[PDB]
């Protein structure tokens, strides 16, 4: 029965700087400071870990995957699961100690994951795959999937899911490799995939669709042209003219694992081709990222709702100067709407409030380039502008991911983020998950 | 949370003589490619801070500590050190991983530089020493070492108290741990220690007129005997630092519920140890060794037989390893023949494996790092008088090392025997400096 | 006679026989300090 | 000369007074596991 | 409050074979007068309630029961049962006295009446029997009889299960306990039974046409051969319960956290064993035996040594200490020569005391009532085939006598030998029906 | 930090039955009850236990004397100190169970003793006394005095007094062997013996007295007849024409034991010559019982008073048929003074109240004879009369002390009574001290 | 030859080893029951 | 033959793995007596 700190107790789950008088992008992160890893790196040139996924409540939920032969082969691998809490050292030094840790060497392949942080322990939804995604697409059944749970016992329960009566209409499922947050007892993950052609699903998500634009530029594109484009995209080429829509489920956390799962594919009049992302519950207020995997690279943060066991996705916050990198023309300033995949996941950590409780700034760590994945930053951002800054490195620096949460500590009254980035270094290492602490500084003063 | 006690599987498999034949070839057995384990020495939080230093120890409970430096590990005058307190488990697949059930993080501003742990039954004990100077400074020095001896408990918590260093080291310019760990023997930890003597000290002067001459197996030194003799006497004086005698020593305080109790030092005679320089006290089975770092002209790793009398240990004729060697700066250098002064060289744990009923050791494990001058590509094997086994190669690329620390245990419900070799590695894949706890099992040839 | 070549029991059977008597005691103190409540 | 024969009871006797203390000490321990409260 | 083990000062006392000697005469050792000690047996608290039927068992633990009766003990019908958990510790100056840690009475409506306890490492355990009728009409029952296997835990709590008897105990019309402590071997609990077979079951059949027949030492019987293998088959049958076999057994219940598990009963053949009656299941040092009530004909002390196979046990010529007598009425009386049916006689314990190195039994210690006929004049003293040293009279007065019980422990600090031997005595002195924890230390002659 | 089963909660110390419109007398004894018994019998033929004293509040006290060679050699003996609790059965039968037992088995010499309960543990005070009254009477110094507590710690720690100072003007001197009470935060024990002749605390004495009288009877003696007795009691002929004074020592309880001594000795205006007796506070009201030793057998209890570390003696109650035998004529139904030393000690527990809170009747068990100490008998008394009974034997009994304890059981609301007493019967045995345990009865409804 | 006479070791100087190294133990097991807080 | 001095390690050998296995038991219950809170 683990919690927090004292420190920390009041500040984790809630809302953290509201000011009107403020201006959000006067706030920037201070360089990177040093604290005890939480986070296993490699024991070997051959294993490599990958695929970082965060959340926390009263607990702090941690879990990554360990792929072999030089991060080939996804034929095999493990996967790590920590349950811990956030800890004053005597110094007063925050640092992130788990108190609770396995890690899943079993044969089955867990291959994308999603960890929530639960009252019963840290669960966790992947998904079990031994096929890549391309042949995953022309795939005649549904993808096989776990829920599983990390109690504060340390025992570890995993109940498999039935995929084809829950997700039938689909070729492909998986978990968005986001943190799964808890709200109103249900743990709501992140999913997604393709779904048959011609299916229930499928056909009810035909007709429906939005194009999002960006700040200062207007696309010179024909609407007629635009139009059959934003339509063209949900059913991207790569993967060979299946729909990809984006989901989220819901499954009752209770002693009993895989218990009431419940699938909510929004409209896609609201919602863009489904890719990777969290589910987020800062104080009152409920949020879906989603990746930029589609033409348009700003972050994207949805407001959702629960209807009961369901879920509805309000008009998402736009947040410019944080763009995943892509491939033409959907790259990093593209104005307009076009079908391509390509892009990284980044987590736009929702900071600055008005007490309108709507949403000034966020902060999280992007990658700056136009289209190569390269450069990791950490920055607070707003509607359009973007922060002073910490670079991660100097030199040349390739990263996958960057999942960031922020918490302040009450005693002292200091607010810190902790953005865990997947970093490629010289410094570092080839393929590191490395836990980035940051704290939060006003401009002037 | 978390029960301080091996998982049963290695009941009886933790820190005995692990292979015993006297018909069988040692080097016949050797390392498995490198493992893939859950791993416990944690890597830094920036491209900053740097992780260094391992030490190492295990007995029913097992202790690392690594020290921690910033500005790209420059700046001696800060740093942290972390001491872990850890268990022997095996997964649900019966998989071998270290997990580490206690740690304490040592961020106030006293910096503790050269540390090494042991496992006592009343925790993870260290000594450290506190020192904020530069060790060519520090044996320009009139006065001894400040030096700490901490431990950390079950229950979590840490404690300490300084050593007073103007008795005990009195007669030392500088005092320091062999950053290799220490080992609890008859109700005592027991440390290596190394450094510079006060010039005609009491201490110094029985040292004096006296060394010891270690030649290789296939090998013999052209120098005229005298000669050797001359310059075998210089050895214990390098130029380094002066000329003060830099000696090997081994300091054991009672373990018990006040720290630093009753501390003895053993300043061993010059006729059997070398050059002073860093190195472990440790114990395979009924009998206990020291290592010592190759800093000097001796190129073979190097196991003193250490016995206990009291609160003081004696040393005896070495064990030598021919093919497991430092590189080292001529004329040290990895293939070094004859006597010499110098300092440089490296730390590489050989780790006691194959044994005689004899109770005579035949083999050890280690990471030696293979080159004769640099010091580059890590590579483990087995060790033998003259040879070394099939090896293991940490990499393929150009990587250096600092510290390679090793200790083998055996599962028991499988019986099959494995080596833990700590490498502080420097590389392209792993990091600028990172701590790799490199796991092995242990192979047999012709099965 | 045929007396010595029974006593390869001492070298042979007898050690074998302390370390389970070993073994088993201390898997006993091992679950026992399994009680960290 | 019958030293031979009557030493040999270090196969008998003595394994034995091994393995009562050692029960001795097993039950001791297991006591303890059921003292806790 | 308090720790169930017994003060140091007895670590290696308790439970061993005390004194050894091939050459000194075993009479020669002897009981000091009766020492003072503080008391752990309580008394009653009126002129009806009295304390009767006494059993001790000791390991790492004490344990000891006894039965309360009432309305001046008659009325079997109602009884409580008081059974504790206990100590032997030293005072501060050095004392010796029994502290009993942990105790529970039994006051609810259900009569355990032969109840007797046995030392095991999860706490004490005893074996009683619910029996709400009378001796002589349960041997003409058509049923079993009721049989519990309780404990008293370090915890203080009290648990127990009913024995399913109509299986287990099919066999018989009545079923007992033997009133002496129980024994924990190899992971049982071994208690002595006793009681009526159905005629011409399974088990009462194969005990037929079987007997034995033990003569004492410069004593021989005049009746003719086949009289005696006659007469020594009728005692088996005594008249006084119409002739149903009356055996000896006992039941080794699995000890563990569930009560009364895997229950198998012993039935030895009668060619070893004589009439059944009340008895203890022992074990000092490596060696185990069962003592007999001398019931039958047969006058002197008996044990039986015990070896256990698995859940059963084996009997042996049982030893036999021939100055060690219980009264009897005749001609079963303590001068008793030759065999005969009868029951009579008296609870006396034989706790060995000296041994050889032969590991077999020279000597025991224990309280005989000295007398032919009645029952009377408790003395304490030490046995040996042939003859008793020097005793110790409970008093000078006519006191009668039920069960003495003796078990004898070694101080390991002074190195002093002491024996308990438990009477429950009615006296002038102490009480009408009152139960003694005489205390005695062994001496020599000629020191 | 034991403390007694719930269901005695809130019924130990204080006022049991409070009725104006009962009968007294109408209550009487259950027959005697069957428990466990806390109180440890002889070992040997040689040892006897003898010199009982009880106290409880939060933790009963209890401690007696083991005597050697038969009863006899006063020159070594052992102390017995028990600390216990009151609890209830599974079956709700009521026992006590001493949780923290030590027996005093060195060399020295306690002789009387008497226990009391305090917060810190069950406090004792003894003399350590290596020779006969009759001797100690002709002693050129005052008696040695020992103070010592058990801890529930189960420790026993004892610090011996000073008896120059303290008791300089008593050639002798001991505790009342009675139980020593805790009120304001000082331990009370009964004390006497006697003291110099021409001595402050002796002249002092001199010209001061009592005479009590009985409820029927009236003495035909003249008052300078009368008045010329009572005066020749105080120093009786035993023991050499010493005087004999009542006493009460008080202590302070703290972890330093044999803290701030004040001895008080009343005027003997109010109290007649000094014996054993006992010191109660039964709820608000605190009381001393005194022996019968003198002229005036029946049952005695003073209403006694704090000042702060002092103590003053008011009227005491008189109970007839309550009645210590004695020798001629101070025997049991004595009407006139006269100057004896023969009696018994027994312990008239306050019962009955007035809502006046004075008292109507008291309970115990005394001894029914006229002049030999035989045939213990329990009932509650009267000022004048006395209940049914319950004889402890029905053949001859020898007694020496009875000391009596009364509780209430809250939860059940039952009252019981423990009245201890030391027996001589050829059931119990020669020197036998029984716990013996009473309830208390209305006797229509 | 003068070799068993120095074997008496195993009946005399061996078993008391045993009944030492149970001795200890068993305090050490005594003085950690005194624990029950 | 030669036996005979071989053996004599029962006196040297055999004594040690007793105390070291001795001492093995005494350390770990030493550890479980710091492992209470």
């Amino acid at each position: 029965a683990p919690v927090h700190d004292p420190d920390y107790i009041g500040g984790i789950g809630k809302e953290l700087i509201v000011d009107d008088t403020s201006d959000v992008t006067s706030f920037y992160p201070s360089a990177f400071q040093e604290h005890l890893n939480f986070i296993p790196a490699p024991t070997t040139g051959s294993g490599c870990t990958r695929i970082p996924s965060f959340d926390m409540s009263a607990t702090h939920c941690y879990t990554h995957n360990v792929i072999f032969s030089g991060c080939r082969d996804h034929s095999h691998s493990h996967q790590y699961l920590a349950l811990g809490v956030l800890r004053t050292s005597a110094t007063g030094r925050v640092f992130f100690s788990t108190l609770r840790s396995i890690n899943l060497d079993d044969t089955q392949n867990r291959k994308s994951c999603s960890v929530s942080a639960t009252p019963l322990g840290c669960d966790m939804l992947c998904s079990k795959v031994t096929e890549t995604e391309e042949e995953d697409y022309n795939s005649v059944i549904p993808t096989s999937m776990v829920h599983g749970r990390l109690g504060f016992d340390g025992q570890y329960h995993e109940k498999d899911l039935d995929v084809t009566t829950l997700f039938g209409d689909w070729v492909a499922n998986y978990p968005g490799v986001g943190g799964g947050s808890f709200i109103d007892n249900r743990v709501w993950f992140p999913v997604y995939g393709g779904l048959k052609p011609s299916s229930p699903s499928d056909t009810a998500q035909e007709g429906r669709y939005v194009i999002y634009k960006r700040y200062n530029d207007t696309c010179p594109d024909e609407q007629d042209y635009q139009i059959r484009m934003a339509k063209s995209s949900y059913k991207p080429g790569r993967f060979g003219g299946k729909r990809v829509q984006q989901a989220i489920l819901s499954i009752k956390v209770s002693t009993s694992l895989g218990e009431d799962p419940v699938l909510t594919i929004p409209p896609n009049t609201v919602t863009l081709m489904g890719a990777e992302g969290r589910v987020l519950t800062v104080g009152t207020s409920h949020f879906l990222y989603q990746r930029g995997s589609s033409y348009f690279s700003p972050a994207l943060l949805y407001p959702m709702t629960v209807n009961n066991n369901t879920a509805t996705l309000h008009s998402p916050y736009t947040f410019n100067a944080f763009t995943r990198p892509g491939s033409v023309p959907c790259q990093a300033s593209a104005r307009c709407p076009n079908s391509c995949v390509t892009g990284v996941y980044t987590d736009p950590y929702p900071l600055v409030f008005h007490r309108n409780h709507t949403l000034r700034g966020v902060f999280g760590t992007m990658l700056d380039d136009e289209q190569a994945r390269l450069n990791l930053v950490s920055a607070v951002f707003d509607n359009i502008s973007r922060s002073r800054i910490t670079r991660v490195s100097s030199s040349r620096t390739k990263a996958a991911y960057t999942t960031s949460t922020c918490f302040k500590v009450v005693k002292t009254n200091k607010t810190y983020c902790l953005s865990i980035a997947e970093i490629s270094n010289t410094l570092f290492g080839e393929f590191r998950i490395v836990p980035l602490l940051v704290e939060i500084l006003k401009d002037d003063g």
